[PDB]
Protein backbone atom coordinates (compact mmCIF):
# COMPACT_ATOMS: atom_id res chain seq x y z
CA UNK A 1 0.00 0.00 0.00
CA UNK A 2 0.81 3.84 0.11
CA UNK A 3 1.20 3.98 3.45
CA UNK A 4 3.63 1.34 5.37
CA UNK A 5 3.53 2.13 9.19
CA UNK A 6 7.44 1.38 9.73
CA UNK A 7 8.67 3.56 6.86
CA UNK A 8 10.75 6.57 8.04
CA UNK A 9 10.16 5.31 11.63
CA UNK A 10 13.30 3.83 14.10
CA UNK A 11 11.63 1.01 15.85
CA UNK A 12 11.63 0.88 19.71
CA UNK A 13 14.17 -1.51 20.94
CA UNK A 14 12.57 -3.35 24.09
CA UNK A 15 15.00 -3.01 26.96
CA UNK A 16 13.22 -6.35 28.18
CA UNK A 17 14.45 -8.14 25.34
CA UNK A 18 17.92 -6.94 25.39
CA UNK A 19 18.83 -7.46 28.82
CA UNK A 20 17.69 -10.82 28.42
CA UNK A 21 20.01 -11.19 24.98
CA UNK A 22 22.71 -9.30 26.93
CA UNK A 23 22.56 -12.13 29.81
CA UNK A 24 22.69 -14.85 27.68
CA UNK A 25 25.41 -13.68 26.13
CA UNK A 26 27.13 -14.11 28.87
CA UNK A 27 25.97 -17.71 29.80
CA UNK A 28 27.00 -18.77 26.26
CA UNK A 29 30.46 -20.80 26.17
CA UNK A 30 32.16 -20.26 22.95
CA UNK A 31 32.96 -16.83 22.44
CA UNK A 32 32.63 -16.47 19.24
CA UNK A 33 28.83 -16.99 18.90
CA UNK A 34 28.86 -14.73 21.96
CA UNK A 35 29.04 -11.82 19.72
CA UNK A 36 26.68 -13.08 17.26
CA UNK A 37 24.29 -13.47 20.14
CA UNK A 38 24.59 -10.02 21.95
CA UNK A 39 23.97 -8.40 18.43
CA UNK A 40 20.47 -10.20 18.68
CA UNK A 41 19.27 -7.32 21.13
CA UNK A 42 19.47 -4.69 18.25
CA UNK A 43 16.87 -6.53 16.69
CA UNK A 44 13.49 -5.35 16.74
CA UNK A 45 10.92 -7.34 18.61
CA UNK A 46 7.29 -7.35 19.54
CA UNK A 47 6.40 -7.02 23.42
CA UNK A 48 3.65 -9.19 24.15
CA UNK A 49 0.94 -7.58 26.73
CA UNK A 50 -0.14 -10.63 27.88
CA UNK A 51 -1.71 -9.44 31.24
CA UNK A 52 -2.76 -6.30 32.86
CA UNK A 53 0.43 -6.46 34.79
CA UNK A 54 2.31 -5.91 31.58
CA UNK A 55 0.16 -2.42 30.74
CA UNK A 56 2.74 -0.01 32.84
CA UNK A 57 5.47 -1.67 30.95
CA UNK A 58 3.56 -0.18 27.67
CA UNK A 59 3.90 2.88 29.39
CA UNK A 60 7.38 3.07 30.19
CA UNK A 61 8.14 2.32 26.53
CA UNK A 62 6.00 5.03 24.96
CA UNK A 63 7.44 7.36 27.35
CA UNK A 64 10.94 6.34 26.85
CA UNK A 65 10.60 6.58 22.72
CA UNK A 66 9.12 9.30 22.89
CA UNK A 67 11.98 11.10 24.30
CA UNK A 68 14.18 9.20 22.23
CA UNK A 69 12.67 10.46 19.48
CA UNK A 70 13.17 14.12 20.82
CA UNK A 71 16.95 13.02 21.20
CA UNK A 72 17.73 12.26 18.10
CA UNK A 73 15.46 13.79 15.82
CA UNK A 74 13.53 10.84 14.77
CA UNK A 75 10.02 9.55 14.71
CA UNK A 76 9.92 6.16 17.13
CA UNK A 77 7.66 3.12 16.80
CA UNK A 78 6.71 0.63 18.90
CA UNK A 79 5.32 -2.85 18.59
CA UNK A 80 3.33 -4.28 20.41
CA UNK A 81 0.71 -7.51 20.75
CA UNK A 82 -2.61 -7.65 22.68
CA UNK A 83 -2.39 -11.44 24.06
CA UNK A 84 -5.24 -11.05 26.95
CA UNK A 85 -8.66 -12.64 25.48
CA UNK A 86 -11.01 -14.99 28.04
CA UNK A 87 -10.72 -18.56 27.62
CA UNK A 88 -7.80 -17.44 26.12
CA UNK A 89 -6.29 -20.18 23.61
CA UNK A 90 -9.09 -22.33 23.13
CA UNK A 91 -8.04 -25.06 21.42
CA UNK A 92 -5.06 -25.52 23.50
CA UNK A 93 -4.82 -28.83 26.20
CA UNK A 94 -4.51 -26.57 29.23
CA UNK A 95 -6.23 -23.40 30.19
CA UNK A 96 -3.85 -20.02 30.54
CA UNK A 97 -4.46 -16.53 31.10
CA UNK A 98 -6.25 -14.00 33.82
CA UNK A 99 -9.53 -13.86 32.31
CA UNK A 100 -12.23 -16.25 31.75
CA UNK A 101 -15.35 -16.27 30.16
CA UNK A 102 -17.14 -17.24 33.16
CA UNK A 103 -15.71 -14.36 35.30
CA UNK A 104 -16.67 -11.25 33.73
CA UNK A 105 -14.21 -12.32 31.29
CA UNK A 106 -14.93 -9.69 28.52
CA UNK A 107 -15.93 -6.83 30.78
CA UNK A 108 -12.55 -7.05 32.30
CA UNK A 109 -10.96 -7.74 28.61
CA UNK A 110 -12.44 -4.22 27.98
CA UNK A 111 -10.87 -2.88 30.87
CA UNK A 112 -7.57 -4.18 29.75
CA UNK A 113 -7.87 -2.57 26.19
CA UNK A 114 -9.76 0.68 28.07
CA UNK A 115 -6.11 0.63 30.38
CA UNK A 116 -4.21 0.06 27.31
CA UNK A 117 -6.05 3.15 25.17
CA UNK A 118 -5.54 5.51 28.25
CA UNK A 119 -1.23 4.92 27.93
CA UNK A 120 -1.24 5.42 23.83
CA UNK A 121 -4.08 8.91 24.16
CA UNK A 122 -0.67 10.10 26.44
CA UNK A 123 2.06 9.39 23.96
CA UNK A 124 0.58 11.25 19.91
CA UNK A 125 4.32 11.31 18.95
CA UNK A 126 5.08 7.56 18.57
CA UNK A 127 3.43 5.55 16.64
CA UNK A 128 2.87 1.68 17.54
CA UNK A 129 1.91 -0.95 15.48
CA UNK A 130 -0.16 -4.26 17.41
CA UNK A 131 -1.01 -7.76 16.31
CA UNK A 132 -4.16 -8.21 17.45
CA UNK A 133 -4.49 -11.47 19.71
CA UNK A 134 -2.62 -14.32 18.12
CA UNK A 135 -4.16 -17.88 18.49
CA UNK A 136 -7.93 -16.39 18.88
CA UNK A 137 -10.02 -15.91 15.17
CA UNK A 138 -7.99 -18.66 13.38
CA UNK A 139 -9.58 -21.36 15.95
CA UNK A 140 -13.14 -19.79 15.21
CA UNK A 141 -12.34 -20.89 11.34
CA UNK A 142 -11.16 -24.54 12.12
CA UNK A 143 -11.81 -25.34 15.52
CA UNK A 144 -15.59 -24.78 15.93
CA UNK A 145 -15.97 -28.59 17.36
CA UNK A 146 -13.49 -28.14 19.93
CA UNK A 147 -16.29 -26.67 22.60
CA UNK A 148 -14.18 -24.45 25.10
CA UNK A 149 -13.80 -22.66 21.58
CA UNK A 150 -17.57 -22.61 20.98
CA UNK A 151 -18.05 -21.90 23.52
CA UNK A 152 -15.76 -18.59 23.29
CA UNK A 153 -16.74 -17.84 19.76
CA UNK A 154 -19.33 -14.80 20.85
CA UNK A 155 -16.63 -13.18 23.31
CA UNK A 156 -13.88 -13.70 20.85
CA UNK A 157 -15.19 -11.75 18.58
CA UNK A 158 -16.52 -9.23 21.19
CA UNK A 159 -13.63 -8.58 22.51
CA UNK A 160 -11.11 -8.73 19.46
CA UNK A 161 -13.98 -6.11 18.32
CA UNK A 162 -13.42 -3.88 21.19
CA UNK A 163 -9.75 -4.28 20.60
CA UNK A 164 -9.72 -2.69 17.04
CA UNK A 165 -12.50 -0.08 17.44
CA UNK A 166 -11.17 1.55 20.78
CA UNK A 167 -7.42 1.31 19.37
CA UNK A 168 -8.31 2.71 15.96
CA UNK A 169 -9.26 6.16 18.15
CA UNK A 170 -5.90 6.08 19.01
CA UNK A 171 -4.10 6.19 15.58
CA UNK A 172 -2.40 2.37 16.29
CA UNK A 173 -1.64 0.08 13.39
CA UNK A 174 -3.24 -2.86 13.61
CA UNK A 175 -2.81 -6.31 12.21
CA UNK A 176 -5.06 -9.56 13.12
CA UNK A 177 -3.47 -12.82 13.60
CA UNK A 178 -4.61 -14.94 10.97
CA UNK A 179 -2.96 -18.09 12.02
CA UNK A 180 -0.38 -19.22 9.04
CA UNK A 181 -0.62 -21.42 5.56
CA UNK A 182 -0.72 -24.91 7.58
CA UNK A 183 -3.70 -23.55 9.40
CA UNK A 184 -5.70 -21.41 7.47
CA UNK A 185 -3.59 -21.15 4.20
CA UNK A 186 -5.19 -24.60 2.85
CA UNK A 187 -7.08 -23.63 -0.24
CA UNK A 188 -10.49 -24.81 1.53
CA UNK A 189 -10.11 -22.72 4.67
CA UNK A 190 -9.23 -19.38 2.67
CA UNK A 191 -12.86 -18.59 1.94
CA UNK A 192 -14.18 -18.74 5.45
CA UNK A 193 -11.29 -17.30 6.84
CA UNK A 194 -11.92 -14.06 4.54
CA UNK A 195 -15.22 -14.11 5.32
CA UNK A 196 -14.55 -14.45 9.03
CA UNK A 197 -11.71 -11.63 8.77
CA UNK A 198 -14.21 -9.20 7.03
CA UNK A 199 -17.00 -9.37 9.38
CA UNK A 200 -14.83 -8.56 12.13
CA UNK A 201 -13.48 -5.62 10.13
CA UNK A 202 -16.81 -4.92 9.16
CA UNK A 203 -17.76 -4.71 12.71
CA UNK A 204 -14.94 -2.19 13.46
CA UNK A 205 -16.31 0.21 11.28
CA UNK A 206 -13.76 -0.58 8.61
CA UNK A 207 -10.99 1.68 9.89
CA UNK A 208 -7.98 2.82 7.82
CA UNK A 209 -5.85 1.77 10.92
CA UNK A 210 -6.80 -1.73 10.42
CA UNK A 211 -3.93 -2.61 8.29
CA UNK A 212 -4.62 -5.79 7.76
CA UNK A 213 -3.39 -9.67 9.04
CA UNK A 214 -0.24 -11.15 10.63
CA UNK A 215 0.83 -14.94 10.31
CA UNK A 216 3.26 -17.25 11.14
CA UNK A 217 3.41 -15.68 14.77
CA UNK A 218 5.30 -17.88 17.24
CA UNK A 219 5.52 -20.13 14.37
CA UNK A 220 8.21 -21.67 11.68
CA UNK A 221 7.21 -21.56 8.45
CA UNK A 222 9.18 -19.85 5.40
CA UNK A 223 7.90 -17.31 4.10
CA UNK A 224 9.25 -18.56 0.24
CA UNK A 225 10.55 -22.14 0.42
CA UNK A 226 12.54 -23.27 -2.75
CA UNK A 227 10.83 -26.98 -1.58
CA UNK A 228 7.71 -27.84 0.17
CA UNK A 229 8.68 -28.94 3.55
CA UNK A 230 7.40 -32.70 3.69
CA UNK A 231 4.71 -31.59 6.58
CA UNK A 232 2.81 -29.49 3.85
CA UNK A 233 1.56 -31.87 1.66
CA UNK A 234 -1.95 -31.90 0.48
CA UNK A 235 -1.55 -28.24 0.67
CA UNK A 236 -0.13 -26.25 -2.41
CA UNK A 237 0.27 -23.23 -0.18
CA UNK A 238 3.24 -24.85 1.72
CA UNK A 239 4.85 -21.27 2.33
CA UNK A 240 3.52 -18.28 3.96
CA UNK A 241 3.87 -16.29 0.57
CA UNK A 242 1.48 -18.74 -1.62
CA UNK A 243 -0.98 -18.32 1.28
CA UNK A 244 -0.98 -14.49 1.34
CA UNK A 245 -1.25 -14.21 -2.21
CA UNK A 246 -4.07 -16.51 -2.00
CA UNK A 247 -5.93 -14.64 0.47
CA UNK A 248 -4.84 -11.01 -0.25
CA UNK A 249 -7.72 -10.60 -3.37
CA UNK A 250 -10.48 -12.36 -0.86
CA UNK A 251 -10.01 -9.40 1.06
CA UNK A 252 -9.76 -6.75 -1.38
CA UNK A 253 -12.98 -7.86 -2.92
CA UNK A 254 -14.69 -7.02 0.21
CA UNK A 255 -13.36 -3.67 -0.02
CA UNK A 256 -10.43 -4.24 2.07
CA UNK A 257 -7.00 -3.68 0.11
CA UNK A 258 -5.43 -5.63 3.12
CA UNK A 259 -1.47 -5.75 3.50
CA UNK A 260 0.45 -8.16 6.08
CA UNK A 261 3.09 -9.08 8.42
CA UNK A 262 5.11 -12.11 8.75
CA UNK A 263 6.97 -13.53 11.71
CA UNK A 264 10.08 -14.72 10.60
CA UNK A 265 11.47 -14.81 14.23
CA UNK A 266 11.82 -19.08 14.26
CA UNK A 267 12.10 -19.45 10.53
CA UNK A 268 15.76 -19.85 10.07
CA UNK A 269 15.88 -23.34 10.17
CA UNK A 270 13.00 -25.13 7.74
CA UNK A 271 12.25 -29.05 7.50
CA UNK A 272 12.30 -29.17 11.48
CA UNK A 273 8.64 -30.79 11.65
CA UNK A 274 7.34 -33.92 11.98
CA UNK A 275 3.50 -32.68 11.98
CA UNK A 276 2.44 -29.22 10.85
CA UNK A 277 0.45 -28.33 13.61
CA UNK A 278 3.55 -28.83 15.97
CA UNK A 279 4.15 -25.57 17.57
CA UNK A 280 5.39 -25.81 20.81
CA UNK A 281 9.79 -24.83 21.32
CA UNK A 282 10.69 -26.84 17.83
CA UNK A 283 13.83 -28.57 18.15
CA UNK A 284 16.46 -26.73 15.92
CA UNK A 285 14.80 -23.98 15.40
CA UNK A 286 17.24 -21.12 13.85
CA UNK A 287 16.71 -17.26 14.19
CA UNK A 288 15.60 -16.35 10.53
CA UNK A 289 15.24 -13.15 8.57
CA UNK A 290 15.76 -10.35 10.25
CA UNK A 291 13.00 -7.47 10.01
CA UNK A 292 12.63 -5.46 7.16
CA UNK A 293 10.18 -3.57 4.75
CA UNK A 294 12.25 -5.28 2.30
CA UNK A 295 9.93 -8.40 2.07
CA UNK A 296 9.24 -9.44 -1.87
CA UNK A 297 5.69 -9.02 -1.94
CA UNK A 298 2.84 -6.48 -2.78
CA UNK A 299 0.86 -7.74 0.02
CA UNK A 300 3.63 -7.70 2.68
CA UNK A 301 4.90 -4.53 4.64
CA UNK A 302 6.93 -6.51 6.93
CA UNK A 303 8.95 -9.21 7.72
CA UNK A 304 8.86 -8.87 11.81
CA UNK A 305 10.10 -10.39 14.44
CA UNK A 306 6.60 -11.42 17.07
CA UNK A 307 7.59 -13.63 19.18
CA UNK A 308 10.86 -12.80 21.07
CA UNK A 309 12.77 -15.79 20.15
CA UNK A 310 14.65 -17.29 23.54
CA UNK A 311 11.40 -16.99 25.14
CA UNK A 312 9.79 -20.27 25.68
CA UNK A 313 6.24 -21.88 24.17
CA UNK A 314 5.35 -23.09 27.24
CA UNK A 315 6.36 -25.85 29.62
CA UNK A 316 7.63 -29.63 28.73
CA UNK A 317 6.77 -30.03 32.93
CA UNK A 318 3.63 -32.31 33.52
CA UNK A 319 3.35 -31.42 36.88
CA UNK A 320 2.74 -27.68 36.22
CA UNK A 321 -1.05 -26.46 35.72
CA UNK A 322 0.50 -25.22 32.38
CA UNK A 323 1.25 -28.20 30.76
CA UNK A 324 0.43 -28.98 27.29
CA UNK A 325 1.47 -32.30 25.66
CA UNK A 326 2.25 -30.45 22.63
CA UNK A 327 5.32 -29.61 24.39
CA UNK A 328 6.18 -32.91 25.07
CA UNK A 329 6.31 -34.41 21.62
CA UNK A 330 9.30 -36.11 19.99
CA UNK A 331 10.21 -32.29 18.05
CA UNK A 332 9.99 -30.63 21.22
CA UNK A 333 12.77 -29.30 23.01
CA UNK A 334 12.69 -30.55 26.42
CA UNK A 335 13.40 -29.86 29.39
CA UNK A 336 11.19 -26.61 28.55
CA UNK A 337 10.34 -23.87 31.28
CA UNK A 338 6.89 -21.90 31.36
CA UNK A 339 6.10 -19.41 28.70
CA UNK A 340 7.48 -16.19 28.23
CA UNK A 341 10.01 -17.01 30.52
CA UNK A 342 13.96 -17.41 29.18
CA UNK A 343 15.04 -20.88 27.75
CA UNK A 344 19.01 -20.09 27.58
CA UNK A 345 19.17 -23.66 25.52
CA UNK A 346 17.05 -22.87 23.06
CA UNK A 347 18.35 -19.51 22.85
CA UNK A 348 21.87 -20.42 22.00
CA UNK A 349 20.75 -22.75 19.03
CA UNK A 350 18.26 -19.76 17.51
CA UNK A 351 21.92 -18.50 17.56
CA UNK A 352 24.02 -21.42 15.78
CA UNK A 353 21.43 -21.58 13.20
CA UNK A 354 20.58 -18.44 12.02
CA UNK A 355 19.75 -17.94 8.71
CA UNK A 356 21.18 -15.80 7.61
CA UNK A 357 23.68 -16.08 9.78
CA UNK A 358 23.66 -13.41 12.43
Amino acid sequence: SANNPWTGFQIFLSPYYANEVAAAAKQITDPTLSSKAASVANIPTFTWLDSVAKIPDLGTYLASASALGKSTGTKQLVQIVIYDLPDRDCAAKASNGEFSIANNGQANYENYIDQIVAQIQQFPDVRVVAVIEPDSLANLVTNLNVQKCANAKTTYLASVNYALTNLAKVGVYMYMDAGHAGWLGWPANLSPAAQLFTQVWQNAGKSPFIKGLATNVANYNALQAASPDPITQGNPNYDEIHYINALAPLLQQAGWDATFIVDQGKSGVQNIRQQWGDWCNIKGAGFGTRPTTNTGSQFIDSIVWVKPGGESDGTSNSSSPRYDSTCSLPDAAQPAPEAGTWFQAYFQTLVSAANPPL
